């Protein structure tokens, strides 16, 4: 699998879009108001994070869903290597919806595209293992497109635990399973939905589970998997219609061979 060159010379630096630890991503301006999104990775970067570039070169050319971030071009005759997206000039949807009240439509409408994303996902049996609002990308009229900007960024840096031998996650979104047992299915992915779909309807104006603390929220993972009753929910959203909360709660049920498939989900968010 291939991807084009795209000639460095037309592209015109506007913005930094954000940093990681191993590279930017710059908004940019195009010659030939034309402008993309280009994640670069820093000239002096080790082995290991140019190495790990390369693997995401080969596995976001494959990516071919118009609800998950689309390749379109790479930098790679010299350093630094860069990788071109469209931009998306709503931010991510944490952001955009924590400026807002929005049509029921339109929130409806960019939870059932997120789902179109994830069945994409998921036919490729591509675990993304941290969606959330924050991690959408908004574009013009209301459209989504699934990112991953991993676990850098400074603004969410309270979304995130890591647990005593484990390494750092986002323990809000995840179920018990992806924590008590570190096994991250699509189903856990599912749960990773139900909570996006909370955060939807909203407006992210909180954190979920916003009455607890992390150390609670370790142990009402562990009233999950108890099953027993003292697992606390997310609360129905006011703006969620009762049938919506119902694929929610079905997402966070505890074994995973009763949540719902994301091609199942993007049906029933359609009626
Ligand atoms: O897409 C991926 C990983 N990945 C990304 O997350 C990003 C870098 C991190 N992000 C950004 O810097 C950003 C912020 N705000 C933006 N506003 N407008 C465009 C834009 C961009 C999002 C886009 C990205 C990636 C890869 C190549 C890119 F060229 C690129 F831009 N993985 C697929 C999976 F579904 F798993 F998420």
């Amino acid at each position: 699998v291939a991807v084009e060159e795209f000639p460095r010379k037309l592209l015109t630096f506007k913005e930094k879009l954000g940093e990681g630890q191993f590279g930017e991503v710059h908004l940019c301006e195009v010659e030939g108001p034309v402008l993309v999104a280009v994640k670069m990775l820093r000239a002096d970067a080790n082995k290991n994070a140019r190495n790990d570039f390369l693997k995401e070169i080969k596995i976001m050319s494959r990516l071919k869903d118009p609800n998950i971030i689309h390749l379109l071009a790479v930098c790679i005759t010299d350093d630094p290597l860069c990788m071109i997206t469209e931009y998306m000039e709503n931010g991510d949807l944490n952001q955009f919806l924590s400026r807002h009240t929005v049509s029921y439509t339109n929130l409806k409408f960019m939870a059932t595209q997120i789902a179109s994303g994830m069945k994409y996902l998921s036919s490729l049996n591509f675990v993304h293992r941290d969606l959330a609002t924050r991690n959408c990308l908004v574009g013009k009229n209301y459209t989504i497109k699934i990112a991953d900007f991993g676990m850098s960024r400074n603004l969410y840096s309270g979304d995130y635990y890591r647990i005593q031998g484990r390494a750092v996650l986002p323990i809000r979104w995840m179920s018990w399973e992806s924590i008590l047992l570190g096994k991250f299915t699509t189903a856990s992915d599912v749960w990773a939905f139900g909570v996006t779909l909370w955060e939807t309807f909203t407006f992210c104006q909180e954190q979920p589970y916003s009455q607890l603390s992390d150390e609670q929220v370790i142990e009402n993972t562990g009233e999950f998997f108890r099953d027993q009753g003292r697992q606390t929910y997310l609360p129905q959203p006011a703006i969620c219609p009762d049938s919506v909360y119902k694929l929610m709660l079905s997402c966070w049920r505890r074994d995973t061979k009763n949540r719902p498939s994301f091609q199942e989900i993007h049906l029933l968010l359609l009626q």
